Formats: C-alpha cells, sequence, structure tokens
C-alpha cells in the first residue's frame, strides 16, 4: 500500500532499472519540440536526468521526491556537472506547498503510477497550486493493459483522462513507451509481463504520454 521503503532501498543500491541516465525518450522528444518552458518542476524526480538536461539548457529547475536517497543522488549529479540552476527537495507530491504559482512546466516522469489511487486528487491540487498562469503539464505513466493491479497503479486512457481533465486542459493522450534496463530474467521465464527488447541494451513497457496546460 506504500512504496516508500522500496524506492529508498532501490536508490541506495540494495542501480534502479528506470534510472537510465538520460531523460525518458518520450519526454526528450517533447523537449526538442520546444514544449518545455520557463521554470520547471520535475515531480517525483528520482535521479532527475530530465531536471539535469533542462538545467543544462538554461532552465531554472526544481526536483521533488519523497525519497531522501533520490534527492541526494540528484543533488550529487548536479554538483558533479557544476549546475547552479538545478535544486532538489524531499517532498510528498500528494501534499506539498511553498511553490505557489512558480512553475511554467510541470513534468511527471513515471511518478503518476507510483502513488496510491487515493493520493491523485491531493497531488493534482498540489501541482496546480504550484503552477504559474498558462503552465504546461506532461505525464508519462504505465498503461493498465501492461501493468496489473498491485503495487503499481497503472492507468487506462479513460482513467488518466478522467483524473487529469478535472485540473488541466488536456491537449493529447497517446500510447507511449517507458524505458528501463531490467536485469536478465526479470519477471520470469516465461515472462509474466510484456517487456519489449529495445536497441542499446534497453527494454520498454507500454504506457501513456499525456500533454496538458492551464488556459
Ligand atoms: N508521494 C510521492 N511524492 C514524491 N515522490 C514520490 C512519491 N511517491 C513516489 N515518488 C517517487 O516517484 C519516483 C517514481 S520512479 C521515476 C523517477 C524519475 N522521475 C525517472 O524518470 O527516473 C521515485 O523516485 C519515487 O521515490
Ligand atoms: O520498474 C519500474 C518501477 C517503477 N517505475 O516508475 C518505472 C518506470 C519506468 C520503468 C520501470 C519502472
Ligand atoms: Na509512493
Ligand atoms: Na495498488
Ligand atoms: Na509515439
Amino acid at each position: 500500500e506504500s512504496l516508500d521503503l522500496e524506492f529508498e532501498s532501490a536508490y541506495r543500491g540494495e542501480r534502479p532499472p528506470w534510472s537510465i541516465g538520460e531523460p525518458q525518450p518520450e519526454l526528450a522528444a517533447l523537449i526538442v519540440q520546444g514544449k518545455f518552458r520557463g521554470d520547471v518542476l520535475d515531480v517525483g524526480c528520482g535521479e532527475a536526468a530530465i531536471s539535469l538536461a533542462l538545467a543544462e539548457r538554461g532552465h531554472t529547475t526544481v526536483g521533488l521526491d519523497l525519497s531522501p536517497a533520490a534527492v541526494e543522488l540528484a543533488r550529487h549529479e548536479a554538483a558533479k556537472r557544476g549546475l547552479a540552476n538545478a535544486s532538489f527537495e524531499v517532498a510528498d507530491a500528494s501534499s506539498f506547498t511553498g511553490y505557489d504559482g512558480r512553475f511554467d512546466t510541470i513534468v511527471d516522469s513515471t511518478l503518476f503510477h507510483s502513488m496510491p489511487v487515493e493520493s491523485r486528487e491531493g497531488y493534482l491540487q498540489s501541482i496546480v497550486r504550484a503552477a504559474a498562469p498558462g503552465a504546461s503539464y506532461f505525464v508519462l505513466v504505465f498503461d493498465r493493459a501492461a501493468i496489473p493491479e498491485g503495487p503499481i497503479n497503472a492507468v487506462t486512457e479513460d482513467e488518466l483522462r478522467a483524473a487529469v481533465s478535472k485540473y488541466w486542459i488536456i491537449d493529447e493522450i497517446k500510447p507511449a513507451r517507458l524505458y528501463a534496463r531490467f536485469p536478465a530474467g526479470f519477471a520470469g521465464m516465461p515472462a509474466l509481463l510484456d517487456i519489449r527488447e529495445e536497441p542499446n541494451g534497453l527494454q520498454s513497457i507500454g504506457g501513456w504520454l499525456l500533454s496538458a496546460h492551464l488556459g
């Protein structure tokens, strides 16, 4: 019912498959299209490869994660790179304040399914409160067709639309790939999940890419 210990352990190295050392490809694709604007919030940032990429491009970025190990790793990576633009804080995405009207772009790179269904309303009210007028919002989340009921709260397209449309104006929801480097034999033989083998030793699982804004 709570993943806090699991995420803390995965970041402490007791490396996470989703820590691919680059922003998620579906989200990098939006960055090159010029969709990321002004001050950015990387919500449930983890090791924050997307925050680092945006800070290198000139954005002032803030990454929030419930995991103190994730925050420390994100801060350690920004310091190795000599980034002054990127900051990180330990926070619960479902219930945080102190950033009223701050951000022009809010990105959720796989945080969405990493919290309980019941926490979604608190999370959506928190990020809207943290949004500047006319802010953009991007979500990359697992598809319920690929990830079953259990520790991960993956969504159907209709479920994602219903949840987010209450708070933001949705521009697009389209199928997407979530990339990771899984260990050999991950999820068994035969495999209990549909894991696609990708070029450059990567794997991917089915998901959704949502694009929204305030207007
Ligand atoms: N309630 C919550 N508040 C903030 N972060 C949370 C959270 N629940 C889960 N998380 C974080 O959500 C992340 C999901 S994993 C994805 C991490 C990163 N965005 C990436 O793309 O690599 C983890 O870092 C986890 O600690
Ligand atoms: O194994 C995973 C557990 C949680 N998250 O969010 C992921 C994201 C992308 C790829 C893999 C994972
Ligand atoms: Na969580
Ligand atoms: Na669950
Ligand atoms: Na696509």
